[PDB]
């Protein structure tokens, strides 16, 4: 937090919206960098980088009732903080939808230009960021001008009632202790509502358009077969902003059937993953889901939103020289008290030889939400992500929602 207190008396923000995003996001970001054992220089580097690079493209500050282009990152903002837990440290990730006020006031209805503006700034400071995949994938996974002309307000109003926002792109800065690596997410929902194609057709067609030598086709077919068998459509796609030949693609699904049997079906790709690591990780998942008491909300996206409940999500990672696709499970935590989550997390950390994470998890969480009663709060920690390898063991991430 010292870096937030110190940079606050040295940074001159040009407008009130950047000022309010700084004081909204930087305190918790500073706490997480301290908790993650980042050096004091990376605390200043990444806070200052957020101020200079990210806050300008977070858009107008969404005061209650303010008529602005809205997003659901962190629940209600255009920015979301998350944390990946290691043994002797943690890694913080900043995710945001680049947006400028023109999107709120009629000059960019689907917010297409702001991600280009952000990348032109990001690439000046993080030279390793390659956006060749943004130019390649944008056509396949976002609404083009043709798609927009063949779109009627009936298909868009139906899509917006199930998924709230008009988001097409999300950028994630992964703050590794050796330097930032960036990832981009493409949401083809509005494109598919205009063209009628399926999410799997858009996401896997985009991968095969970039993967010309077919290095990923065996992984894509295994995943596509499970989606067609288990009757689920691809929701969106992620990629690393690196050289297109060295990137990782991740295909996401969002299942409104929040049951442990449905989660296990996707974790094993309907039985297509039979290795020992999928079997061990499944048993660690089974116990976490059980002890957390993951709430099965109503399937209808109408009533699941008014109950404040989230679906289950998974992604499947794909790289060129990879044998099998690598799953990761996202368990929704909204509706579960924060102290209950912190009790299972502490027990998890000490069971899997992470005693330093177990000692400080509760006090670190309470400091993220100063003066809040974590026994009544149920909408702060929103997602728990799980992946397992024999090398890494089980590794967990928490995705945080902002207070209302």
């Amino acid at each position: 937090m010292i870096a937030y207190h110190t940079l606050t008396k040295a940074l001159l923000f040009p407008d009130i919206d950047q000022y309010q995003h700084w004081h909204h996001v930087a305190p918790m970001l500073a706490k997480m960098l301290v908790d993650g054992k980042y050096s004091i220089h990376q605390q200043y580097e990444y806070l200052c980088l957020f101020a200079q690079l990210v806050a300008p493209v977070l858009g107008p500050y969404p005061s209650p009732g303010r008529d602005v282009y809205r997003c659901t990152l962190g629940g209600n903002m255009t920015v979301e903080l998350s944390q990946n837990f290691q043994r002797s440290g943690s890694t913080t990730r900043i995710a945001f939808e680049p947006v400028r006020y023109q999107a709120s006031v009629g000059h960019d209805r689907f917010n297409r230009t702001s991600v280009n503006a952000f990348f032109s700034q990001l690439q000046l400071l993080v030279k390793s960021v390659n956006i060749e995949l943004h130019h390649l994938l944008s056509e396949h996974l976002t609404l083009t001008a043709k798609d927009e002309r063949n779109l009627n307000e009936e298909q868009l109003t139906k899509y917006l009632t199930n998924f709230q926002v008009k988001t097409q792109y999300v950028v994630a800065l992964d703050l590794r202790k050796t330097g930032i690596v960036a990832k981009e997410y493409f949401f083809p929902g509005i494109k598919c509502a205009a063209t009628g194609q399926t999410g799997s057709n858009a996401c896997f067609g985009a991968i095969r358009a970039v993967d010309k030598d077919g290095h990923l086709d065996s992984l894509c077919q295994l995943i596509e077969a499970h989606f067609q068998q288990s009757k689920i459509d691809d929701a969106f796609l992620c990629c690393d902003l690196v050289d297109p030949a060295h990137t990782r693609f991740k295909v996401y699904i969002a299942d409104p059937l929040v049951t442990l049997a449905r989660a296990e079906e996707h974790w094993t790709l309907g039985g297509r993953l039979t290795d020992e690591d999928a079997a061990v990780g499944l048993e660690i998942i089974r116990g976490l889901w059980s002890e957390l008491g993951i709430i099965q909300g109503p399937l209808e996206p109408s009533a699941m939103m008014e109950k404040g409940l989230l679906p289950i999500m998974l992604n499947y990672e794909m790289k060129a020289g990879q044998r099998l696709p690598k799953p990761k499970l996202y368990m929704p935590l909204t509706g579960i008290p924060e102290t209950k989550i912190a009790r299972i997390m502490t027990a998890f950390f000490q069971r899997h030889d992470m005693p330093e994470q177990a000692e400080v998890f509760m006090e670190n969480l309470q400091a993220y939400y100063e003066g809040k009663n974590l026994e009544e709060a149920t909408r702060y920690q929103a997602w728990l992500s799980f992946a397992y390898t024999k090398e890494k063991g089980p590794y967990l991430s928490i995705y945080y929602f902002w207070p209302e």
